[PDB]
């Protein structure tokens, strides 16, 4: 077997000529050329299987991706793993090649405004078919954004997705840890799960943001600072707004805080296009409730160059893992039993 950087990548006969690409605590992944369709694909080399969680994520991925298809999401071309139970350690899923992730761009490239425009829409196209099937990706980020040499974007990562559930939404105060912390919306703080779509959008007014200065905006250095930030740009929450948390921990918290004026969009950007603000001022609300939802957001002015509902597809239908990770292994094993030669 081919090695890259110490791992052993048991992608061959089809997937040979590997590259690396990166790494993390998800595995390894490489790009290869497929000798079937000629043409260089990305595989990331999985071994979850000594972690519940690890096993949850990829199972929820693989269940996710293998039923979605869209320009804006990323598939599943091939999975590979060993024939059976017993020797399957790792599993290689084959995905399009991509040239680079919004993180990485954002490091290093100041973005146009027609750039910023072409990637919000994309992704707000992804997010309306995601979220027509009642699912919430529940990380979207930067490095969740993966880009081509030509522009086009696909959303990745869907390992923390849950199915809707908004009627069981509510928590008390300082409990969930929803998403990735520059990315969390203020309710994960207060009272919310993440179980609502409401939650996805958030993350997105976090992107937009952050595309028109290459800076997070809300930069929580630990868990406790996130809402400080959030608080530090929106200002104080509106009675009606306070009066909507009911848990007194949370409301008591709120109501402890000093009068704090809203920091205006215009201020922190000066160069942003007008229409950009007003769309991030709708995503970026305190009240989940009040918050923009993704049909609307497509249809908001700043948009408009690109706008086309017949062009922005649904998904043909809507979509317990408290398991063990022995249990997961075996549903990870027939998920993917459809790319074994049979
Ligand atoms: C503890 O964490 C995990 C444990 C698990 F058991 C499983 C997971 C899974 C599911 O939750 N999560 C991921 O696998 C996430 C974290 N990533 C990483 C990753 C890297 C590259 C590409 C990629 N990259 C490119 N191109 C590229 C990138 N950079 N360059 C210069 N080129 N193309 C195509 C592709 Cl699929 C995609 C992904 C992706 O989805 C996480």
């Amino acid at each position: 077997p081919e090695m890259v950087r110490g791992q052993v990548f048991d992608v061959g006969p089809r997937y040979t000529n590997l590259s690396y690409i990166g790494e993390g605590a998800y595995g390894m992944v490489c790009s290869a050329y497929d000798n079937v369709n000629k043409v260089r694909v990305a595989i990331k080399k999985i071994s979850p299987f000594e972690h519940q969680t690890y096993c949850q994520r990829t199972l929820r991925e693989i269940k996710i991706l293998l039923r979605f298809r869209h320009e804006n999401i990323i598939g599943i071309n091939d999975i590979i793993r060993a024939p059976t139970i017993e020797q399957m350690k790792d599993v290689y899923i084959v995905q399009d090649l991509m040239e680079t992730d919004l993180y990485k761009l954002l490091k290093t490239q100041h973005l146009s405004n027609d750039h910023i425009c072409y990637f919000l829409y994309q992704i707000l196209r992804g997010l309306k078919y995601i979220h027509s099937a009642n699912v919430l990706h529940r990380d979207l980020k930067p490095s969740n954004l993966l880009l081509n040499t030509t522009c086009d974007l696909k959303i990745c990562d869907f390992g923390l997705a849950r199915v809707a559930d908004p009627d069981h939404d509510h928590t008390g105060f300082l409990t969930e840890y929803v998403a990735t912390r520059w990315y969390r919306a203020p309710e994960i703080m207060l009272n919310s799960k993440g179980y609502t779509k409401s939650i996805d959008i958030w993350s997105v007014g976090c992107i937009l943001a952050e595309m028109l200065s290459n800076r997070p905006i809300f930069p929580g250095k630990h868990y406790l600072d996130q809402l400080n930030h959030i608080l530090g740009i929106l200002g104080s929450p509106s009675q009606e707004d306070l009066n909507c948390i009911i848990n007194l921990k949370a409301r008591n918290y709120l109501l402890s805080l000093p009068h704090k004026n809203k920091v205006p969009w215009n201020r922190l950007f000066p160069n942003a296009d007008s229409k950009a603000l007003d769309l991030l001022d709708k995503m970026l609300t305190f009240n989940p409730h009040k918050r923009i939802e993704v049909e609307q957001a497509l249809a908001h002015p700043y948009l408009e160059q690109y706008y086309d509902p017949s062009d922005e597809p649904i998904a043909e239908a809507p979509f317990l893992d408290d398991l063990p990770k022995e249990k997961l292994k075996e549903l990870i094993f027939e998920e993917t039993a459809r790319f074994q030669p049979g």
